[PDB]
């Protein structure tokens, strides 16, 4: 059972995908997309927030029924009572197989009869906050983090016939804000999006992986900067980042973009070319937080990587690297472990001072002895590291989940991603572990 | 949607093929050939123009129909009212499978009936210029750069129920100018052209790859120089340029292997017996008009060509040299991507002026270290020196699109000039990357 | 005729040398040393400045005479009345052959008698500003930029018999400010300074090549940072910087007030170690704006620098490179004349983007052909250049005068700085040209 916040974020990214498709189809002056700070109380100190997508989906069988509205409504209602109480216009984009598409209207009753759901989870999670009861016993029970079946029954009894009065103006609370709309099945929509995007030449798979993902990333990052004036978008900019270069375009986060659907196919094996070639120096810019564990396990990965792509000495002449965003001091906390399987692999920081030389050294080799003087190297995703793009420069650029993108050269480097939580699947994706 | 100007140029080259075949079959004193300044507003200020080839072809199912004469007719009609009013008599040679062969006759009634096309696109594009309306609302709508369906219907009813009177002499406007003739299937006529060209010694592959480009470019460039007296042609000249040299003639020509599918048709292979050979200094000539992103997403072509034909130190012994058609000051900037993928090679124009022993020096070599000094060269097409790119041609000018026709000693460097789309479609010919 | 401002700078450097020697002799809690921003109107907006050295020395024959203090006196007098009117107290430490060592005393009568210089040069230069000319017949002529002998005589008569009353408080203008003391002949004092420095181990030539420049530059740069709290000096800091490392000392600056002019002495030939050794990659960080002849002439130096330290190709493995602070574009506008005289180099930038590591790759020498893949390389001082001190990191350095030092790793690299004004003397810093 995954947290509902993850599903909210997933469908928010899906709505972002819809916005990107709309912008691509228009290819002209399009609305200015601004991100919403609702995932956590970041407190960016901004007021021009309109999207605020916190939608949710559940199993659907036929048409729509009254059993298709759930807690998400209550949590967005509480978000309405934001600490800063600024523009918090929310939206709902629930999908139904065969139902009329439109808005649910902002009549008071249509949400009033929905409010009285009469569920203990709903009552004790969010409803209790919007309605401060006069029964201080209930308040103390809620604050004590302890309840019993009789207590739940009594609370439901009070909320059934002894309904309380809230402290928020109901007329302004369910009429002005909030917009309702019927969504679409994204399972049958990703194919349509890919077909629509494949209007120019481009390629077969890079359209899926090289232009749609970079458009997604650009749309997502268009409004992540602290400045509120960075959201300015015009026809000229939207055509510049539609056909300006848009052949490599430095597509940063590509693999599966962001959704996790079991394994990772098709786009996994496309990384072999330029990597099977034994004279290329593929890089790895990852972040351990998106990974699961970093205490000793990573070196194991390193081994199965290093033992492969700097072996067969006569052939392999280029030494890969590793950029992972643990720390600078923590990195050497593995540089000691590195000597465990006849491996040497360079910290890059070598301590606490990134030396840009050994992070792009081409060591020379021995044919007779089956040896290379360091199978690969390691580094961190630091601001003062711009070296994927300057020598044997990652003819394929590989990243995990997220990255400090700015300050890099970003020029003719076949950049792609693989979003992972473990290094076992990293082996499985780099084509050196059969499973997982 | 391919541009109609490109179709006009293709049909002009088809009629060039027709003239070439007629002249070759005659091999004696043949009609005069002169180019037409209709592709752009060049304003050559010459009057001896009769060809004015602006033909176009549309979909055909069986026989011919009145719907086979679209806007191009209107374009020729407007072009008849040239600013300098020179001899601009246009011609149409559209192919028709069945039915009679001959001219459409200059009857006034037929042309009047044809003129009643009544199409929104035609009305808003060229027809509006023919008839200056007394109403100024129509003119404002045309010049407003923003029209609506109601406006289009208003204009259509204005020009249909209240058809205007044009200011041009109708009698001279539908009878004297323009000629029509029934065309032939050019796709099936290429084989006949090659078979007829297979009458001299020549060879098997060279007919399909060597001599037909020679003939087409001879006929096209016979009358390109500014002087109007350089077009003179006699029986002696035609026999000399049919068998006199007609072997290399400093190849600045191809128009085939244009079938855009990975490995397009054939002519990728002709120049291979130069590339495989280890003492061939291949020299190119390129134009950014087709090839794209000469600072952003080119150089991948360079990377592959260079890692193939100057990598194996043992056999190969020569450096390729690129001529492109970008500015002479912006070339050291267009250079970025070279060092942006470790493909070390010189800039050619060296930033402002062209110092070029290094544009024709032998790439020194060492075998033991698998080291190639510089794998290629870029310079640009500017006249500064284009007579050092016709000398060491091993076989080919390997021209891409545009060219600097002059300052090029005219003999003895085999054949290649492929006007091709992008950097990636230059690879298949220069077959280093078997795919795209 | 050498500029007087240059002489003032030389005297300031000499008194910096004297302060450094005093600190070395003490090597304990010693007074604070602060630089004076009086060389130009930098307007640092600082008040705790007392040195304010603008001294000068002239010819001396025996003892001293009333004519031993020239215009510099009046220059200091004007500099006393600064626009901001801050602590600008001046000092004088000129040398005298035979004279009682002591101050000139602040008696008003002596300074008043000195004030009657009666020289047209001084009056037209500085004295005219001291006394506001109430008779504008002189101010207008001064602003006319045109004067004659009659005008000089008129000014002399005006200032001789028609003495004018100044607006500055004379009592405070000749008594409180300015300090005097009898100097010493530094020409013979250099030997004494070197002998005194020869107290610890050190070496013979290094006392005149390595450590003295260390001390001089350390004292000079102690108070160049914008922060005013960095000037604090104590016994612990003095001892730590006096005998902390002092093996290579990261000795940036190298020369002093000596025969350092046109041809350089002091570390002119001793740099050969690691420079003859065929396994070093000496770098160059310089600035051309101080230099004069840089449009194409610099390539000449490149030539003969690139025909020695990357010639004799059997042994020379590593490569040089140039960090010259010209510009990004000017380098392109200086790119031109590179492949002109049988030398190839890498731009380092390759356009409008500095490149990190192509600026460092290995041009693998050739045994049977006498060639290297770039006899050397160029780059400008891209603030995004921390690269001397990472790759093949310039085990010797040769800077000119002083250039942007921020961001440097300054680790493991024998950083050095030999000032020049053109490249002919730069050679002999690198020691190939027999003279100059």
């Amino acid at each position: 059972m995954m947290s509902r916040e993850a599903d909210h974020t997933i469908k928010g990214f899906l709505y972002q995908f819809n916005k990107t498709l709309n912008s691509i189809l228009s290819s002209t002056d399009q609305d200015e997309i601004q991100i919403e700070g609702i995932i956590e109380d970041i407190d960016i100190k901004n007021s021009n927030i309109t999207n605020a997508i916190q939608c949710k989906y559940h199993e659907s069988k036929v048409r729509h029924n009254l059993s298709d509205i759930y807690k998400p409504i209550l949590q967005m209602l509480l978000h309405f009572l934001e600490n800063d109480s600024l523009n918090i216009k929310y939206a709902l984009y629930a999908y139904f197989p065969n139902e009329q598409v439109g808005v649910k209207e902002v009549t008071k009753s249509q949400i009033e009869e929905i409010l009285s759901s009469s569920n203990f989870d709903y009552i004790s999670k969010y409803i209790s906050k919007i309605k401060p009861p006069k029964e201080q016993i209930i308040k103390e029970l809620l604050g004590k983090t302890s309840k019993t079946t009789e207590d739940k029954t009594r609370i439901k009894k009070y909320y059934e016939t002894s309904k309380l009065e809230t402290i928020v103006d109901i007329d302004k609370f369910l009429r002005d804000h909030f917009v309702f709309e019927i969504g679409l099945s994204y399972e049958e929509l990703m194919n349509e999006t890919k077909n629509l995007l494949m209007k120019e030449g481009f390629s077969l798979e890079d359209v899926k992986d090289l232009f749609y993902p970079n458009s997604i990333q650009y749309i997502a990052e268009l409004s992540i900067l602290p400045e509120a004036e960075k959201r300015i978008s015009s026809k000229n900019k939207l055509i510049d980042y539609l056909k300006g270069n848009k052949k490599t375009a430095m597509s940063r986060w590509t693999s599966e973009v962001l959704t996790r659907k079991q394994l990772l196919k098709v786009r996994k094996n496309q990384l072999v070319p330029s990597l099977n070639i034994n004279s290329r120096s593929r890089y790895f810019i990852i972040d351990p937080d998106t990974i699961d564990n970093f205490d000793d396990e990573f070196i194991l990965f390193v081994k199965d990587y290093l033992d492969k792509y700097n072996s067969k000495i006569k052939l392999h002449t280029e030494t890969p690297c590793f950029i992972l965003k643990t720390d600078v001091n923590n990195l050497s906390e593995y540089h000691k472990r590195f000597v465990s399987r006849n491996i040497q692999i360079i910290t890059g920081y070598i301590g606490d001072t990134f030396y840009f030389k050994e992070f792009n050294k081409e060591p020379k080799r021995i044919i007779k002895d089956n040896w290379v003087e360091f199978k690969a190297r390691i580094s961190c995703n630091s601001d003062e590291v711009i070296k994927c793009i300057n020598y044997k420069k990652c003819d394929d650029l590989y990243i995990v989940g997220g990255v400090d993108v700015s300050l890099l050269d970003t020029a003719d480097v076949n950049i792609e991603n693989l979003e992972i939580n473990n290094f076992r699947e990293l082996k499985y994706l780099l084509s050196m572990l059969k499973e997982i």
